[PDB]
Order: structure tokens, then C-alpha cells, then sequence
């Protein structure tokens, strides 16, 4: 039973380095999906940080007591984790350069409203706003463009499972069938005219060549050394 | 070579549900990533009505002549074709409900609006504009629902592969391994004692086994038949 290459460890790898791409595939689209839903609650904040815009305009405007707060609101929702995660090199720069943008219009924006301007302030929030929007389509841009690449490495995954399959398939035809036809011929030979046998498969159908070989030898000889 | 159940069929048949599994799971995930982004800008817009929402306020209240022009855009954007695509079966009630009821507490304050009624607008916005939050948070739990699904489905699909595999290396072992360690033996006994062999197996070996004890029957009566 020692061979250099069974058939069932041969098997074995290959479905190994199938499931092994399986589970890559299927793996890098689940992860991809997780990364999506904080995508879209960058999304979420960029869309708070609008109406933060406006509704600051109006604070100034109306004298509101909750000004301040409302300043301070949007400085923590310009710094929430979901967006300060999005500064790390993984990330494209539109979407990192975009948001530093964001920080620095703030800026001046918060500095109009400390000096009550509000003729600029009021005259100036289309544009913040619309530079949100911009960061916003970097991040839908961004999102579409993984989805994109997890498309491509799943079909690149597929090419290597299905040349995986096609192989082995190949290797059991010509390593496993063929052989076992070839046995079946030289037994129903032997049964009723002593083609010899493949001894080089590194599998359990070389060894049995060999050893039916040394059988099939042996009695050429006993049926013709008394006959 | 006219076998009931070749090697070779079985082992295709084994790859084909594999692979089937795994082009589902991989499948549906990416599906599940392509409806992310149709989620991301239902998110996106529905941001906009929230910053729409306070404009409006400004408009009235500063008597800007785009008042009207935003009114009818606000109508459009709550009438998006991404938002009106939830209406649909396997989308939950609570997004399909949230939205319905943006689209009536909309009605009421776009009549608040045409009746110059500022002070009700104003004391009413923080309402609306939370109610448009929540129906975000909907969509956010509906997206994180259908990924903890697409979770269950790949590990679910990873059971019928390793059982896949673990049966199909098991018969290989029992219908392939198994018979031809018995042939090698049943080889190098005639060799030198004439066990016989499984001719039930609906494979190749079976056939093998059947020519051989056929070869080896003739052999036990033509080598004591003459000695």
C-alpha cells in the first residue's frame, strides 16, 4: 500500500485548493459587504452635516440659544470615527483629500459665524453644501469600484476552480480509468493470449501493474514450461 | 467498458454540486454588495431631504423667489425612482411604512408652507427631519439584516461542501482504494495461492473484479488440472 502519490491524496489537494478559493471568493465579497455598510453611514453622516449647514444658518439668523451647540455638533460630526477611519492607505484619495477639504472649508465657515456674518454665511452654504455632495459621490465612486474588483477576482477564482476540476478530472481519466481498462483486457487475455502494463503511475494503479506484471510473467512460464 | 457508474461520472457529478454551491454563495453575496448601493443612495437622498427641508424654511422666511422651485424639488427627490423601488415585496414593512408616512407628513407641510404659516414650519422641522432619520435607521437595519442572511446562506453552503467532499473521498476510498489493495494482493497470490473480489461495486472495479476472478477460476483448474 506505499505509493509515492495515492489517488485519495491527490484528490484531497485538489479539492483543497478548490475550497481554499471558494471560501477566498465568498470571503472577500462578505467582507467586501461589511465595508459597505460603513460606507453607507459615512454616507449617513455627510447627509447630516447638510442639514447641520442650513439649520446652523438659521440659528444665526433667528438668535437661537442652541447656536453654540449646534456648532459644536457639527465639529463632532465632521470627526465621527466612521469618517476619520476613512484616512488610512487602503482608501482612495478622492474620497481622503475630499474630506480633509470638508475640515478645512469648515473652518472659515465656523469663523463667518463667529463674527455673525450672516449676508456670507448665507451666501456661501450652497457651495459647503456642495462640496459635501462631492465627497459623497468619492465615496459612491469608491463603493462601485470594490464592488467592481470583487466581480473580477471572483470570475479570475472561477478560472482557477473550473482549470482545477478540468485537471484533476484529466488526471483521474489518465491516470485512474485508462490503466483500469487496460488491466480488464490484459485479465480477460490472460483468462482465454499472454500488451504489458503502465508501471510508472506514481499511484496504486503502478504498483498493481507491477505486481500483476510479475503474476501474468510467472505463469507464461508454469503454462508453457508444462505445456 | 460499459459500467453502470463510471469513476469518472461520479467525480463530475461531485464537482458540478460543488461548484454550484459555491457560484451561489459567491453569487448571492454579490448580489447582496450590488443592492448595498442601491441602499447607500436611498441613504444619500434621503439625506438631501433633510438639508431640502430646512432650506425651505430659509426660503420662506427670507421670501427667496426659489421657494417654489425647492418645493417642486423636494416633491422629485421624495419621489426618486431609488426610494419608490422599496415598495416591493421583500423589502420589510418598516422601510415601506417609513416611507409612506414621509410622503404624507411631507403633504402637511408643504400645505403649512403654502399658507406662509413660518412659525408652525419652524416649530415643526426638528420633527420631520427626524422622521426622515428613522427611516434611515430602517434602511441600516434592513441592510445589516440581509448581510447577517448572506452569512448563514455561505456557511450553510459551506456544510453541503465539506459534506460534498468528505463523501465523495470516502467513496473513493471504499468503491476505488479499497478493491484495488485486494487486486494487488489477489495479484501477488496467484503470483506465488489461489480471497475473492467485490464484482458488486457498479464501477470500474467491479468489471476488474469480475475478468479477474473469471482469469483466476481457469487458472486454479488449467495449473491443477495438469499438476
Amino acid at each position: 500500500m506505499i505509493v509515492k502519490r495515492p489517488v485519495s491524496a491527490s484528490l484531497a489537494r485538489a479539492f483543497f485548493y478548490i475550497v481554499l478559493l471558494s471560501i477566498l471568493s465568498t470571503g472577500i465579497a462578505l467582507l467586501t459587504l461589511a465595508s459597505s455598510l460603513r460606507d453607507a453611514e459615512a454616507i449617513n453622516i455627510a447627509g447630516s452635516l447638510k442639514m447641520q449647514s442650513y439649520r446652523l444658518g438659521y440659528d444665526l439668523q433667528s438668535g437661537s440659544p442652541q447656536l453654540n451647540a449646534h456648532r459644536q455638533l457639527f465639529q463632532q460630526a465632521l470627526h465621527s470615527p466612521v469618517l476619520t477611519n476613512l484616512n488610512v492607505w487602503y482608501v482612495p484619495e478622492a474620497v481622503k483629500t475630499r474630506y480633509a477639504h470638508l475640515n478645512a472649508n469648515w473652518l472659515e465657515m465656523n469663523n463667518r459665524l463667529s463674527k455673525g456674518d450672516l449676508p456670507w454665511y448665507q451666501a456661501n452654504i450652497n457651495n459647503y453644501v456642495n462640496q459635501i455632495d462631492l465627497f459623497v459621490l468619492a465615496l459612491q465612486h469608491y463603493a462601485e469600484r470594490k464592488m467592481l474588483l470583487v466581480v473580477a477576482i471572483s470570475l479570475a477564482g472561477g478560472i482557477g476552480i473550473f482549470t482545477l476540476v478540468f485537471f484533476t478530472l484529466r488526471r483521474i481519466r489518465h491516470q485512474v480509468v485508462a490503466p483500469l481498462n487496460q488491466l480488464v483486457t490484459a485479465s480477460q487475455r490472460i483468462e482465454h493470449q499472454f500488451p504489458p502494463l503502465d508501471t510508472n503511475l506514481p499511484n496504486e494503479l503502478g504498483l498493481l501493474a507491477k505486481t500483476f506484471n510479475q503474476m501474468s510473467s510467472e505463469l507464461h512460464k508454469l503454462y508453457r514450461s508444462l505445456e
